[PDB]
């Protein structure tokens, strides 16, 4: 139903059809209120804005060879290429730019945008066989997520759990089985992170008791399904700021929700996996999706990472410092990082796989490697611009209306310049954008963003080792050691080629 | 004299026993106060050409030529190592990198400066040989004879240090300088510090007012007045006080990083290829394509180093026991993801690699700077994961194999030397000081020192990959982005339509007035 509110069943949503397809009374609370409608509330429109334009831009003849494909389904349609599966290396690359391509529409800031669940569509449609009797269910859904650009999120982390409370009345907060019934399946539950999903249209919603293995579709719109809202830095930046004083948080904000299921009817349909340990256990190997969305957030980071080195160049040229030959080594080291996320999506694309069905996915070692990487590069260089920009991000007037008075202003352009013959306006937005980037709370909330999703530090490292081990990658390193160890031993060297020291050896006279 | 004639066959390069035999050709090398009479028998370098060798020995195996081996672009029908010869496509860079590759493996990663480092150098030539103005044609020649034979060449380019307090001359003298123009050639006197390995070696490429300095050429290791003041030998110490299962790479992998001298060396005009050229010198890293070229080899050879200390702490860590725990197996893992990362810039080096001049492709400009900022910090994070992780296990170990071999002193050490995965204590010592002889030996020690620096020093590397970005237009690309983001709004609001102004939620008026 949300795709009908296309005009055309032939391309995905227009930006407009998007956000009609989002005044369903969905059921949102922030601020203890009851959201009426996200394209118009006053927490959430700029960010619905933000995602429409994404979806307006698959419709520009100018950007179609970059971002689309025509549909494999036979419906004579298009849509982004990242919405099809793969079928070569070279698909993969073209991918690749797909997804840059939208993400410079944020300037790599909405890091959970439709391309990124996209990848979730094409598992789907590569391996529908995995699902046992729900196969023809992954099938429609990668038809019609394929067609539509229908924008899912995956609300995936579990609800914490109060250890002093009896084991009776602990079930009750993780998603469970309620009921079977002939119209589906009755699940109640909650799913804290549901990054964006007040945008969305449906979540993907995933894991003794096979009551708790369950993999399913709810829809945004779905009886009983509510989101619980995190403080929203668009609401506070356009009712105490303006867009000069915070031109990311006042377009770019995805807020993360904690997801509950009250009482939810899941049409069969909507089923993917059920009550079926066996299958909920082997499906991050074997499913396919997190195989694949990696592709999507290391490029997703990459244009971030280059929006925040020319912004930090162009901040370094406002405060006069760029010239120094430390603050230019800093500067370098901040690209190695950008080229580091670009190489790794690279040869994600170029080592590519055969997988299942003729579908290729990214090499999975450099997947491993982004996520490991990513929470390093991205502390280390937040810590690299606050110790170069200094001062130049403290002490900004407080708000565009300082600078439309002229009783201050007259003020802010003799003091406050910019260094390179730059004038106070420039300046102040230069660093302001700087300053919503990595200091205002949404720049603290992409700190925390960045270095924990994907994971603990532990746990990324563990799965990378895992992945060395699992592919055989660390069995053939230590064939390498072995084979060295072969040749020699406590005598002297096994191999012909080289010298026994017997000759040279002086230990026998010093001794 | 040429070295290459020690081959019985032309349509090859060298054997091991022909490499070696080629040697034999009485260079001056110094080491400890005493001349150097034949590097092959010398107990400071018989090992380290032995191993040399093994990589010639491997061209020729039948099983090992798919991956080592191409047909010359020369017309001799004979065959040479893939890297040898200059690459028109990414997929022949990915087959150098393969080949390149293939021969790290069987020094484990541990020498640096094998003959494909420079088989680059001889790439560079045939790829862009107008670049020499009248020195083309020497650049062909280098290039074909570099490419037929397998000539082991190095590079000796740091310049010696300047007392700046002696006068403006005599510190004049120091650097590498034209002494006299000849009919036969040029006489040249100078030094280059840091020749590594040059004592192995057939030729070493040498290059940088007064146009007398600005010079590049080549010189053979066994011309009069070419000398080799060596450092201290890890090789022959291990030989000498030590043991192979003591010192298992110090006893062979050994590269030892040698003063080059140059008293009044004469330089034939055929190995001139820049001369009394200011011009030239400066635009050669930029243009010359071997700046562009060996990284490629590097970063290769680092990612082989890197599968071998990441297996071998693995293996490390089942001999003390403490693999199984979570922060010892996520250190691993994080050992694991450097490894894959260097790897990962090999591939985009190829991948994305872009035309040249002439039909030769070189590697992606980017990964190759981001490799040598990346290096020396992955280096030194693997380190201190190594040593806060086997840290006892790499303590006490006896001191020798003789201890093992005494059995009034290994009745002790097979009962309290044990590994802890059911494994016996020789092979536990084994596997113990092998990684110490990787990182703590004074072998280990030096390439812990070469890892980090090199290529230069970390402000350096930095900047050059800050200047490879603002240069290749990168740097303004991403600024496109960044004044974009600036265009859509100012001090009024939003510029675009799409977004809505804040004026009907904004509270400011209401909370200050
Ligand atoms: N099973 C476990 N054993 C030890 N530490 C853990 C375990 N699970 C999570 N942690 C740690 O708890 C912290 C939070 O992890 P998480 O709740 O996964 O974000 C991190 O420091 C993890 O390393
Ligand atoms: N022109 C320079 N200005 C400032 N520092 C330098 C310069 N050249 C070298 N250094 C520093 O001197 C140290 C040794 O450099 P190098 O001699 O290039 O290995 C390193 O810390 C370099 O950053």
């Amino acid at each position: 139903k949300p795709e009908d509110f296309r005009a055309s069943t032939q391309r995905p949503f227009t930006g407009e059809e998007y956000l009609k397809s989002l005044q369903d009374g969905r059921e949102i609370y922030i601020y203890g209120e009851r959201v009426k409608d996200v394209t118009t509330h006053p927490a959430f429109r700029n960010a619905a804005a933000s995602v429409a334009q994404l979806y307006d831009a698959l419709h520009k003849p100018e950007m179609q060879d970059s971002l689309c494909w025509n549909t494999d389904t036979g419906s004579g349609g298009y849509t982004h290429k990242f919405f099809r599966v793969a079928k070569s290396a070279d698909d993969l690359r073209q991918q690749r730019d797909a997804i840059a391509e939208w993400s410079r529409l944020s300037y790599g800031w909405m890091g959970r945008t439709p391309d990124y669940k996209a990848a979730f569509g094409c598992a789907l449609g590569a391996n529908p066989g995995f699902y046992g009797q729900f196969e023809q269910n992954a099938r429609n859904w990668y038809t019609r997520i394929q067609e539509t650009g229908l924008y899912f999120n995956h609300a995936i982390v579990n609800p914490p759990i109060d250890r002093h409370l009896p084991t009776d009345k602990v079930k009750d907060v993780y998603i469970k089985l309620e009921k079977e019934t002939d119209a589906g399946i009755i699940v109640s539950g909650a799913k804290v992170v549901a990054t964006n999903s007040a945008l969305t249209h449906y979540n993907m919603i995933g894991s003794s008791d096979p009551d708790f293995a369950l993999m399913f579709v709810a829809p945004m719109d779905a009886d009983g399904v509510k989101l619980i809202s995190r403080a929203s830095y668009e609401m506070v930046a356009g009712a105490t700021g303006s867009p000069y004083d915070y031109p990311l948080s006042s377009r770019f904000d995805e807020n993360d929700a904690i997801l509950v299921m009250d009482n939810v009817l899941i049409p069969w349909e909507n089923v993917l996996i059920y009550r079926d340990f066996d299958r909920c256990r082997r499906w991050t190997m074997e499913g396919g999706f997190a195989r694949m969305y990696p592709l999507q957030a290391c490029v997703r980071l990459a244009v971030k990472l280059d929006f925040i080195t020319a912004l930090l160049k162009k901040s370094l040229e406002c405060t006069g410092t760029l010239e120094f030959r430390g603050v230019q080594a800093d500067l370098g080291e901040v690209v190695a990082w950008r080229n580091t996320f670009w190489a790794l999506s690279d040869s994600m694309c170029s080592e590519a796989t055969p997988w299942v069905n003729g579908a290729y996915l990214p090499d999975h070692a450099a997947l491993q490697t982004y996520r490991v990487l990513a929470p390093m590069a991205y502390a280390k260089i937040k810590n690299i611009i606050e110790r170069n920009v200094t001062s130049g991000l403290i002490y900004l007037p407080s708000s565009a209306r300082d600078l439309n008075n002229p009783q201050i202003d007259q003020y802010l352009a003799k003091y406050v310049r910019g260094s390179n013959g730059m004038d106070h306006v420039q300046r102040i937005k230069i660093l302001k954008l700087m300053w919503d980037a990595i200091g205002s709370e949404f720049g603290g909330r992409h700190e925390l963003y960045e270095i924990n999703y994907s994971g603990s530090q532990d746990e990324i490292r563990l799965q990378c080792l895992r992945q060395a081990q699992n592919s055989g990658n660390m069995d053939k390193m230590m064939a390498m050691v072995d084979r060295c160890l072969s040749e020699y031993d406590q005598d002297g060297w096994t191999v012909p080629h080289l010298h026994n020291n017997d000759d040279i050896n002086m230990l026998d006279k010093l001794l």
